[PDB]
Parts: C-alpha cells; structure tokens; sequence
C-alpha cells in the first residue's frame, strides 16, 4: 500500500502496536559473540542491546578493537550510517579513536546528557574554547571551536587532532536537544528541519566517512533519524515514489543492527516525518 493511507489505515484502525510486534517477529538474527566477551562488559551500556559481529566496527588497535557500534549500508539509496551508543566514562577515547579511523565528518547526537534524572551518556566535548580535553589512552585532542545554540538543536565545530601524527580535522556536532523525556514529538517539523541541516552541511556525503549517529542506546531516535533519511532519499531516486515501504526499509536496515525502532509510538512517527518530508522537498 502507499504510506499515507495505509497510515490512516492504522490510526482509525488501532493497530500500531500489532504492525510493530511482526517487524519485531520478522527482524533478522545474528550472532554478536565479541560483545559478550567478558572483558567487553564495561564497554556495554545495556546488556541487551550489542552489535552483530558481521557489521560491528573495529578499532585499529591489537590489544581489544570492541566498540559498541554499527555499520548500516544501504545499497539503493548509495547512504551509510554509523551508529552506536552514548559513549561511557571507560569508552569517550575509543569514541573518538572511531571518529578519526572511519574518517567521518559529523556526529548527530539525539539525546541529553542528563534525562529523567539520571545520567544517558558521558560529557565526551568540551563546553569552553579554553578547556580542551584530551584521551590519553588514544593519544586525541579535541578543542571547541564554535557554537551555534538555536531553539531546538545546537551545531558545534569542534577540531580533532591525532597527535601521533598533529593531523588536525573539522568535526562539526549536530546535537538535537529538544527530544522529551517521555514519547515522541507532536509534529515532525523541528526534527526534519534538524535532518536537513545535517544534510547541507556535508556530513551525509560520499566524500565524507560515515555520520556516527547516538542517542542513549543507539537504536530508538537513531533509528528513526536513518530511517527517515533513507526514505525521502529513495523516494527522490526513484520514478514511482508511492513504491517505497518503510516497512521493509527498516527490515533491511535491522539486518546490520538488532532493536531499530523501539516503540509503535517512533514506528508512528517516523511515518509521519517521511509523510510531511515528501511534501517539503518538491
Ligand atoms: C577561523 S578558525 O578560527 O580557524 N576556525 C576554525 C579553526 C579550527 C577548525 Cl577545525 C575549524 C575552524
């Protein structure tokens, strides 16, 4: 069926949570034994959300290469995407050490550091020009160059220098922090406009590595960014747009990371942010 319809079909039918149960029934299975390594156990923030071995990312080191992140390729819309958990104390340096290897040039952040009163991921970017920080145990320095503080996101450019070698690169932040702490947004708009911005910046490009993408787990907002993303882009390359099933996009897209899309309440609005896109880009 076209999306807007059957959207409508949904709602007046009441059925988002039995559509939402059979992706969950019908998503892929894959092993993910390096996660549950027991040296890995502080490099987890939940224990039931890890990376498949056949697409996690590796760190250029000997001594352990685990991060918990995933590499999501998507054939037909030429796009790929990074994504991973909000870093922890023990793992801010590995975060980083990625960035740099991957060769990527923004970091979309979906989350607040501090929600519902507890802490979903560490202070891993410098809040002052004059205070930079460096990881020690994989010899980076990161420094805050810019800040741009709008109404419901933020852009920071940041430098990264490996200094191993004092190559230095421009990272830009693209850090959405209106989220709420419970449910999803009531209208797509901020989020789309949010989209697009990270879109002309250059970030999502062929000539850049891929976009690391977060929020607490790296699977529920995450997977609703790429999502929408990989959609209004099919939807531009292709002669009948009324083709695309979001449906089976995000079952491809689970093939390369377990748990994408965490409640029939984002299924519901990643459709809705895909219907109102397509309307904005022609
Ligand atoms: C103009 S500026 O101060 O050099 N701006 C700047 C500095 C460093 C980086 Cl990585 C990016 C931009």
């Amino acid at each position: 069926m076209e999306m807007e319809k059957e959207f409508e079909q949904i709602d007046k039918s009441g059925s988002w949570a039995a559509i939402y149960q059979d992706i969950r029934h019908e998503a892929s299975d894959f092993p993910s034994r390096v996660a549950k390594l027991p040296k890995n156990k502080n490099r987890n923030r939940y224990r039931d959300v890890s990376p498949f071995d056949h697409s996690r990312i590796k760190l250029h080191q000997e001594d352990n290469d685990y991060i918990n992140a995933s590499l999501i390729k998507m054939e037909e819309a030429q796009r790929s995407y990074i994504l991973t958990q909000g870093p922890l104390p023990n793992t801010v340096g590995h975060f980083w050490e990625m960035v740099w290897e991957q060769k990527s040039r923004g970091v979309v952040m979906l989350n607040r550091v501090m929600e519902k009163g507890s802490l979903k991921c560490a202070q891993y970017w410098p809040q002052k020009e004059e205070k930079e920080m460096i990881f020690e145990d994989t010899n980076l320095k990161l420094t805050l160059i810019s800040e741009d503080i709008k109404s419901y996101y933020t852009v920071r450019q940041l430098e990264l220098e490996n200094l191993t070698t004092q190559e230095t690169r421009e990272i830009l932040h693209f850090h959405y922090t209106t989220w709420p702490d419970f449910g999803v947004p009531e209208s797509p708009a901020s989020f789309l406009n949010f989209l697009f911005k990270v879109r002309e910046s250059g970030s999502l490009s062929p000539e850049h590595g891929p976009v690391v993408v977060h929020c607490s787990a790296g699977i529920g907002r995450s997977g609703t960014f790429c999502l929408a993303d990989t959609c209004l882009l099919l939807m531009d390359k292709r002669k009948d747009p009324s083709s695309v099933d979001i449906k089976k996009v995000l079952l491809e897209m689970r093939k390369f990371r377990m748990g994408l899309i965490q409640t029939a309440d984002q299924l519901r609005f990643s459709y809705l942010a895909v219907i109102e896109g397509a309307k904005f880009i022609m």
